[PDB]
This record gives C-alpha cells, sequence and structure tokens, in this order.
C-alpha cells in the first residue's frame, strides 16, 4: 500500500522502510559504504540510484522519507547534527544582502550562528520575542527570507503560536522554518500548521537513546534538492553517516511508547514540584497555569518531557541541588531515556554576567529537568531528597 | 614516552591512541555518545574533559591527534566529509569582503563552493593555474586571506610547488591551505614545506577502505580551536560521528602498507600504459616524462596510486574501453583498496561542453585509474584486453 | 546507591550500566576490542579487570549485569544466540551417563539439541508434558541432573506451573532451567518462582529490535563462573561480540514501555479475534477461557506479546490467509517491533508427515502472531482483510 | 569471471565479494538482521535464500566465500570464535565412543577442551608429539575420527609435517583436522596438503586488527553443511555477528600485505635477537637454525610474524624485560597490528608448577613477540632498551 495511510504508531514502525528486495532482510541494512559502483559509461551518466554516500544513501534515505511521512512533508534530508539542519538550511536559502526575523528564546549554538556568523556573510537578523507575533511582523523587511522559530522554546518552555506566525511569514513574502525538536513529529507537526520547513535535532528525543549526533530537515522536494545538492554538497558538507541513520531509524521505532512515557511521567513530576513549597515557580506546558496553556493544547498533542523550575534560594540552592541528586544525572542534553537534570546558572552559563542571565530569563535558581523513562516514583524521591537538601 | 619520536610507521599504528587506562583494551572504544555527564556543578562549569560529542570526543579525538602527529601539525579537526573539512576551514578564515585565490584544478565540488557559494556570502575567489606560481602571486589583493592548491590536482595530476607557493602566500600576508587528499600524510607533507593548514578528505586513502566519509583539518592549535569552536559549532556543524571516527582510526593502521603498495602497483600499472601503442597519453607523476618530474621528486615520497591516461580513439573508445573491464569497478571515489576505474567524458562530464571540458583538461578520451591492492598482473590483464576491445 | 534498590523501570533503564569514569560518556562504549593490555608482569598475572574478551569484556558485563538484576539472579552470562545459552548451561551441567528431564512443548531446536545431539554425548532426555507436574515428577531418575521448561510454550501457549515445578526438581534433586524468552524479566521471573537458573534467546523481546542474535544465563555466581570459564571457555566458544551487547543494552531501554504496547496491542487483537466468526480458537493467556488462565494471572504479570489462533478451512486457509497480509510481515522470528506472522503447517513444518503436526499440536489452520507496536487498529484491519479473502 | 581464477591479492580483495546488485554499494552492506521476511507462504517453504541469521546471514556469506577461496576449500562456516570453530567441528564429528589424536602442543584453551570436555561426553582423546608423525600413527585406534593438529605451535614454533600427517591419518580412516591460525591462507595451505578442514581464530591475523573475535572453519561442502545444519544449530550455537563479519571481511582486505609486513619485520628482529649475548634461543621458522627449517621452507610460504626466544636470567630477567618495554604491548594476543610481548611463567602460567611449565616448553626466561607494523628499527631498539636493563 502507501505509508501515508497508516496510523501514526503504524507509520513511526514502518514507514520509509521495507524487507531488503534481494535477501528479505527485515532490518534495514547498513550501507556503510562511501563507493557506489555503476554497471556501464551509460549507468553511471544516467544518474549524475546513488552515486556517492555524502549525495545519497540507501540506509539515510529510509530515515529520511520515514521523518517526511511523520512530519507530512515530502522529502526529509539528514545531517551531521542539528546545528548542520538548520545552517544547511539557512545558508541554502540565504546570501549577502537578506535578512531573517528570529525568536530570542532559541538554542544558544543556533543563537551564535545567527549572532555572529550570519551577520559576517552579510546576512542579517533581527531577534524578537516570538511570543508576540506582532514582534515578528514588525521586524519584517523587504529583504525577509526567513523567520526563524522554537517551540516550546527555553529555558521557560514558553510557546510560538506556529499557525499564526506562518500566515505573517506569509502574506509578507517569507518562509517559516520551525525547531521542532524537543516535541518531535509525535507531539507537534509545524508543517500541518503553515511552516514551510522543519527541522530538528535527531541527537534528542527521535534517536533518543544518547548515542547519536544528528540533524533531519524537512519540507517541500523542490526546497530539500536545493538543501541536498547545494547546501550539503556545496556549503556546509554536513552529511549523516549511515551507521547513524541506521541507529536514528532504531530509536525512532520506539518513539511513540517514548513520548508518552516522558510526557506521563513529566506531568506526575511537575505536578510534585508544582505541590512543593520549597519550589517557586515551574515551566511546564502540562500545567494549567502555564501562560499559553491553552495554545499549547491546541498546537501540541502532549505538553513534553523537558520541565524547567525554579528553586528557593537563588544560586547556591541551585547547586547544592544538582550536587545532592542521586539518580538524576548532571548533563546538558535532552531527550534520552535517563533523567537528566542541569542548572545553567552554576553549569553552562557560570561565566555570564548574572545580570545578563536574568535578561535571557536564565535566574540563579533555574533548573532544567529532561525526564527520563525510570519510575516516576524513584525520580519524585530524588528530587524530594535533592530539594531538601539544597534548602 | 612521546609518540612524536617514532619512526613514521610506528607513528601511523600508535600515535594518539593508547590501551584504555580504566579497563586496558587495546583498540580505542568507540564512544559512540551524545550525552557527557559531569559529577558535580564545579566540574560541569570548570568544562564549560568532554561535554557533548559535536563539541569533542575520545574515539575521535584519537584521530585527530593521529593526524596532526602524521602531517606534523599541532591539532586535528575531524569533520563529516572531505567538503566539510575545506568548508569549515574557509568559512571560518573568511567573511564577506575577504578573498581567496585558488588553484583551478581542483575538486569539482571544492569548485562549486568557490565559484557559487563563497560570493554569494561576499567573499570573492579569483581561480589560477597554481602550476605557474607567478599566477598565484598576479592575483593576490590587499584582501586576500587565503591561497589554496591541490596537489597532484586532477584530472592530469600536474603538481603544485608547495614550499613555492607558501613563500610567496606569506610574503603577501595570506595562509596556504593545502588539499592533501590524494598523497595521504605518507606521501606528501605540505605542513612540512610551508603550508599553514592541511586538509583531507580520509574518504580516500587515509580511511582506505571505501566505507567512511569524512574529512580532517590539521594546522596550528590556535586555528584549530577557531575551527572546532566557531566553524564546526557556529557554521558547518559537520562534525564526524564517533564510529566513523573509530573506523578512520582502523583503517589508517594500515596506510603505510597500503600506500606502499598501491604506489608499486600504479608504477607497474604506468608503465605498461606508457608501453601501449594504443595509449596517446599516461599522466603519472612516477615516470619521468611528467612535465613536473623533478618537483614531484622533492615534494613526493612516493608517486602515488592514482593514473590518468587517455585511449586512442576518443569518447567511443573511453565508454567501450569501461564497459570492457571485468576485475576494476566503475566509480568515481579513489583511494579504495578495490582498484576503480572512470571515463569523465561519458559518466559524470557526459553533459557539459565537449568543448569546455576541454578547456579543463578533461579530453574524450582520458581515463582516470585508482589503483587498488589487487596483484597488479591481474589489473594490467584487465586493462590489455579492456583496451584491445576498446580500439 | 545500588541499583537492585529502584522501582522495575529505573532498573531496565540503569541497572548495570554508569556514565564512563574516565569520560564522562553517557552510552556505554563498544569495547570492540579482543585485546586488552596490562601494565605490568605482576597485573598479567593477577588478573589470570580484563584479559580477553571472549572471556570477559566491559560492554557485555553491563548487559550481563543488568538482566541479572532484572531477573533478581546473582550473575549474567552473555552468550552468541539463545541456543548458545542453552546448550553453555547444560553441555556445563551434564556430562556423559547424566540425564535431563524435559517438556515436550519446546523450541524447536532446543528439541533437536536435546533429541539427537545430547544422546550421541551419552546424555539421555526424557520428554514430558510439563503442564502435567506428575509428568515430571514421575520422569525423574537418580541420574536426573536438571528439569528444563519453557513458559509460555509454542504453538498453542500453554503454561508451566514454575514454582510446583521447581519444588518437584529440588525435592529429588535436581536443578530447574527455565527458558523465559517468550516474557521477558519484565512479565515473568522464573527464578523469584523457584528457577535454578534461566536462558533467554534475547533475540527476541529483550533485544526487541530484530537485528541482534544473543543469548543470555542468569543464576547464581557459583553456576555462571562454571558457565563461564568451562562452558563457554572450554566447550562452546558461543562469546557474544561487544557490538552485539551494546545494540542489546540499547534495545533494553526500551523493555518496559515496548512489553506494554505489545501486550496492550495483543489483548485487543486476541478478543477481536475470539469474536471473530472464520476463527475457531485462540490461544492467548489474556483469555480467560485459556485453559491455565488463573496460573498465567499469578505466575505472569502481562499475559504477552504472542498469539496463536485456528482459522477455519484448515491448510489451504493457513496459506491464503498469510499471503493476503498487507501490513504483517511473514518471518518466523518474534518480539520485533513489527507485527510478525506464519503459519507453520506451510511455512516451516511443511514437510512434516500432517499426523505428526498434528501430535505436537500444530493443526492445519494454526497462524502464529507476535503482534508489534503498531497502531492496532491497523493490525486488526489487515487480518479482518486477510481472514474474509482466506475464507 | 570467476573469483577462484585470480591471484592471491586480487583473491583477498575481491573473493566473496561484488557490489550490492540492488543499490550499487561497494562495501559489502552490514546485514544487522536477525529477522528475513518471505514474499509469501511458498516461497517460505521453499527456503525451510536466507531465514534467520543463525542459520545464515550475506554479509557473513560473504566472508565464509572468501576464506573458502583463499584456504581452496568448497566451503566456509564463521563463528563466534576460535575456540567455537574447532569445537563446533569437533562436536559435529565426533560422538561417545569416539577417539581424537591430538598434537600436544596446542593452543592452551583447546587443550583444556580435549582434556576435560571431551573425555566428559565420552571422547578420548590421545596427545601426542606431532614433529614426529609416527607417534600420530602408534596412536591412531578402530576408534580414531580425527587427527587434529597446529602449525607452528607454542611456545617454540615447532613444526608439523601436514602432508605427511594426512598421509597417515587417511590411510587409517581418519580426518585430518589443521588449526591455520598463526599463518592464514596467505602463509599455508593445509587443504593444498591433503588435510580436509581448517580451522582459525580470525581473531588473529585474518581480522589483524585487534577488535575481533571469531572463527572460521573451511571444508567440502558436505562437511561444512553438517557443521552449520547440526553443529552450530543444534550444538554450539556459536554463530558470528554480522557486524563481525563485515569487520572481518574488512580487516581481511590487508591480509596481504600485512603478513608481508609483519614477516619483514620478525625476520629482522628474529636475527637481531639470534646476534644478542643476552639471549641465549630464538626460535623462529626463518632462522636456519630452526630444527625444522626446510620442512618449514616447503610448507610455509613465509616464516610467520610470531617469534619466541629465552632471555638469559631465567625467570626475573623475563619479568624485567616485560616490565622494561616502552613500545611493545603487554598482552596475550597476536597478530595485531601492534607488538605484542607476553613472557608466560609470569603472566599465564604463574600458577602452574615450573616443573610442569618446562615440560611444556615453556621455561623461566622465555618470551613471546607478535611482531606488528611498527618500524621494526623502533622495535628492536625497545627490546635492545629492555634486554639490557633486564640483564
Ligand atoms: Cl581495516
Ligand atoms: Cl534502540
Amino acid at each position: 500500500s502507501d505509508c501515508r495511510t497508516y496510523g501514526f504508531n503504524t507509520q513511526i514502525v514502518h514507514a520509509g522502510q521495507q524487507p531488503d528486495p534481494s535477501t528479505g532482510a527485515l532490518s534495514t541494512p547498513i550501507f556503510q559504504t562511501s563507493t557506489f559502483v555503476f554497471d556501464s559509461a551509460e549507468q553511471g551518466a544516467a544518474r549524475f540510484g546513488y552515486i556517492y554516500t555524502r549525495l545519497g544513501n540507501p540506509t539515510t534515505d529510509a530515515l529520511e522519507k520515514k521523518l517526511a511521512v511523520l512530519e507530512r512533508g515530502e522529502a526529509g534530508l539528514a545531517t551531521a547534527s542539528g546545528i548542520s539542519a538548520i545552517t544547511t538550511t539557512l545558508l541554502t536559502l540565504c546570501q549577502q544582502g537578506d535578512h531573517i526575523v528570529s525568536a530570542s528564546a532559541i538554542y544558544g549554538c543556533t543563537h551564535a550562528f545567527l549572532s555572529h556568523s550570519m551577520p559576517k556573510f552579510g546576512i542579517n537578523v533581527r531577534f524578537v520575542d516570538a511570543a508576540k507575533p506582532e514582534e515578528i511582523r514588525a521586524a519584517m523587511r523587504p529583504e525577509t527570507k526567513v523567520v526563524y522559530i522554537e517551540t516550546p522554546a527555553n529555558p521557560t518552555l514558553s510557546l510560538v503560536d506556529i499557525e499564526t506566525v506562518a500566515g505573517i511569514a506569509h502574506q509578507q513574502g517569507a518562509l517559516l522554518v520551525v525547531d521542532n525538536t524537543f516535541m518531535s513529529p509525535y507531539c507537534q507537526q509545524p508543517l500541518q500548521l503553515g511552516a514551510d520547513i522543519v527541522v530538528h535535532s535527531v541527537t534528542k528525543y527521535i534517536n533518543g537513546h544518547g548515542d547519536v549526533i544528528g540533524g533531519i530537515i524537512v519540507g517541500k522536494q523542490e526546497f530539500i534538492d536545493q538543501a541536498r545538492f547545494v547546501g550539503l554538497k556545496d556549503i556546509t558538507g554536513g552529511c549523516m553517516s549511515p551507521f547513524n541513520a541506521w541507529l536514528t531509524l532504531r530509536g525512532v521505532k520506539t518513539l511513540g511508547i517514548r513520548m508518552e512515557r516522558h510526557c506521563e511521567n513529566a506531568l506526575k513530576i511537575a505536578r510534585f514540584l508544582e505541590g512543593h513549597p520549597s519550589i517557586t515557580r515551574v515551566y511546564y506546558p502540562g500545567l494549567s497555569s502555564h501562560p499559553q496553556y491553552e495554545l499549547g493544547q491546541r498546537q501540541m498533542s502532549l505538553p513534553g518531557g523537558i520541565i524547567s523550575f525554579e528553586i528557593a534560594g537563588g544560586l547556591e540552592a541551585g547547586r547544592r541541588m544538582i550536587n545532592s541528586v542521586e539518580l538524576c544525572l548532571l548533563a546538558v542534553s535532552l531527550g534520552d531515556t535517563e533523567t537528566l537534570i542541569q542548572h545553567p546558572a552554576s553549569m553552562t552559563h557560570s561565566p555570564v554576567a548574572p545580570e545578563e542571565r536574568l535578561k535571557a530569563g536564565i535566574t540563579d535558581g533555574l533548573i532544567r529537568l529532561s525526564v527520563g523513562l525510570e519510575d516516576p516514583e524513584d525520580i519524585i524521591n530524588d528530587l524530594e531528597h535533592a530539594i531538601r537538601k539544597a534548602t
């Protein structure tokens, strides 16, 4: 039949994949090759099938097709990293003199590319509060090629109204690019809401197993062809290795059941934190006091596996808390099967001036939690123990 | 001791590698992880050791250190592809308004990046015949940041005098970047001749096994740090996967013995071709009639594993010949353990106007051969059979 | 702390694993090595730590420890295959003159080893209906070393009362070995019910991703040491490769959520089949008409992901049905993320005399289904379509 | 054509391998699957192509075919380990009441299987000095099924005359099994000299990269079919993982050039040692004073990469020497790209009574060296330094 016709869990398992025609092997083979051979001079010219992995590969093709199906896009393009997904996309679309309107609340490394790299190539970027679609509209210029957003966004899990922003971008002649890393296609589908291009770090939930760095771009065939044959081939060279593609295919098999459990666990933990008198604030789209709660309910099928919260006692309390957990692991990644915790003020933004962190929504007591697949009772006990100690 | 002190074969085997301290495992472990954990808040801030694979990884570090030792450079940086090695380097070094002087005889995909991508970012490129160092000098401008060369260069294996070009570049305040892919560090060491930065596609000889796409950059620590923390992190995102790094480490173990055999085989095959009346020309640095033979003898320890030659009878003869080989495989890669053959006029440049191919040194009868590790007698027999048939 | 103290899902994620001490890498490194190096002559003799992978390996050790925790056993031993787990166990325990009492309803390849291989080594085997514990007792001899059972058992998913059989075996001085492949430790824990040794094919649910052949043995340290240093080292040589161990560790991360979904899906499908007038019988421990339903409820936490059923119309109907499915895949494995279906009478037991199949509970219309992670509605629709066509 | 017709180096590269028909991928794909799917009920029964990896796999098939070609045998069978190659072979061939005549000078773990395991299965073994073919003849009985030999043999690299022993075994109705691990097919071809079955630990030279544990069996199709469908399937379960097969295929690509360099290096080192006044004896088939030198010249194309030697000063000198090397690595494996050294009296046989070691040819001063691919000058310097210190 056509994989586009099955239910979402069925698609997660099957889309883009089939038994190997030649051998019947059920697992997608790992085509760990650089070289592809032609049967003749004619068959070589015809393709100029496969030719060379940095242009294409059967293992990676399966991943690209699967993710395109899951995001309801025409085509996918795998990359060496989430960063490469973003930069391959933007460097394909933009040239000197062009302009981008970007959310301010975005991944830190994206922010560096946008604030420092792009302008050195003559591409200017305006940063705005994308929670306020009017700020996006006001920042648009005749030269604006792209509006770029992330939702939910760190560090307080604020949201962006994708459909509304898409309409604004399109009326003003720009494309909307959405980083859907935090949600995965299981929880949010930006293309269905009017986005033109979706990017992911598959490093997070899509792979889910904390053992692959990689990215994916999904969009129209016409664009993806340019991202592949110009962006990857002629700019970033950010190809994904076939082994990484195979691991990601393997990881994504369980995307549905993983996201369900991540989100079930996260909701329980969020409610625990909201009831804890030593915790001043809890940021989680699943809590009704979230400023954009109703938007979240329309736009997201589940509230996600990530929680941020503020512990009483500022910087020292935050440090003491992360130093006091015994089960949660101290790390800066997210979307793994293990629960990960970090305290940005002391771990990643320690050198940054306290007042500058504050402006960026990073308070001294802010803790970010990536909820894993453990028993939530064990995670809650670990948190309760650490919070008691830290306060 | 210090690996920098052992003989070159010893370095090939050992440099950058040692038994795992914790377990004694001799093979470098495959650190197929995205996430690294900290023991405390303090240990997390201290590093901001390892943190996240796209910034660094112990497996990839071993490869980088080994290649730095082999090229006699301070530091190495692994990438997702040869292309990414080149673009990460150049996009790190250059910004809008800057200028590059490049050889015309370079890898095709490099040429696209330089001719189309760079100018769209405001970076201008002059192409010159780098076999004539005076053309390099004449093309330099106050804005020139980089001179970029490849040697030997396709498709006729012409050479570039690295030491002479380095002196010219430096006197005029530019860096010299050399693509050393064709030679490998076993056969040529551009840094020892004054180059500032060496790049490779490890996809070719360094890996040697036709199953990895990847690149490497070697140079001063100061530059490599920028290529890593800005180029990779903030521009291309072109990180190498740890599995690919491990395979490359494994492949490079045999670099010395592979290059010796490739070159022994190639010399035999080149001499056979030079004696064949149906072959009009043979391009191989190991043949004394090579226009830059003596330069090759000073600059290269071995003449390489690649040969180009022209078969009598033009386009149709070239097509018939590649369609008539039975052992050599039709492919566009090089540096594999298998002998690979291609006929650019019919396979890769078929759409290109015949007169434009001619200007680029690609004649209708030109065949390129990547000589593998087979018995040279079998390769010669295959070639002899195919040539007889084609003519 | 101690991983033995956390909840079962937490153990699934964490047991046997921790961040790499030296690097902080969260993923268990792949120690793909054969060789381990010593720091001195003394450190070499001391171990005679690690020495050589076929004796031990840090990656494989993590898997062994995890599975020991999950089965509530002292120690684990990984093997090249489920078969090797069984034969390494039995060949370690038994010698010429010894006797084994085995269930008749066991894995086919086990049956070959027991019926043909063992007797040629002077080890005699009695086969009994293990659904009747009295038959086990009656078959025991002074020479009986082992009682061997599988539960649930193919092809009608009959059960064996582990606790009762354990008591009988022990009173008569024998060990009880249980193949727990069908259930996984998530659904059944034979050691907790008195079994001495548990074996698995990890090829099925423990890995769960259809890309690893492997086995595991769990039991007392004293026995496992013998299985390792004599059974593996001196009899079967059936070591697991570190890469396979790593993939299995990765697969087992999702064991809990996978089993929950497999069993939720299977129950739905079983109830659908039980309501279908073209289906004469449905064998599933989750259906109350199962002959040993109550035993199943005490012994198993979930009824499993495997269903067998009989379609009206015998051999031709069974053939037509499996030839008519479009989503379910025709294969003989089980426990994969994809739904797999087979018709033993036409696929695996076709050469076997119809009357002999009947005696073994394999009727002409019997179909076996391994329910995957797809939407159960899609699987049901596929089954409904195929059944309608087949009848 | 037919790979059996090309030169040996060509066969090393190409035999058993070809570009993937479906995709053109040059590297043999890694078919990391457990499950194979059928297109129909009929196609399923027909095979009962591939079915299940423990029975067969396309990646492993390529390795088996290649090694069969290299040993000039009909068929190959890959296994989980060298030990499993040996035991799968012998347990397939022998049953209770049968007898084996074995060399005494064999791999230690083989000796355990033969001396302890076999007799417990009713299979008796006589050990003889296989350097004396008359001892083999004298030990043969009506029940003798197999004569088993290893050549060269540890720990003094004594030889066995394969052709002569084959003739004796055959006249008395037995098969000859030869462990060809030390030589590899590049240096010795026992089947060409009359052996019936060859086994290897591919862990050593065939893989050559110190990162795979595995074995191979090569022999007649009729026997290999039994070793596969009974030995592996019904006795040891010792299947090789497809990833290990792929790594071994990759490693064996360089077998020819590796063996040439190992042996060139070893001869140089052996001659150095023979000239050293602190070294009482040097055991190396390449030295003319080897007791069976001429036999070695007829039977072996190269003298190998392994050397044993005795250092003056017995146990303490041996310990001091291995504790004094700085480049050579202390390990018990062999055939790796790194030079490995061990002192059996202090490292592996330390608990063994000194007088018992002596009987087995293991003197207190005996050192075993596996010569790697380093510059031999560096290895010699390291040895010279250590010997001076130790004495
Ligand atoms: Cl290799
Ligand atoms: Cl997985």
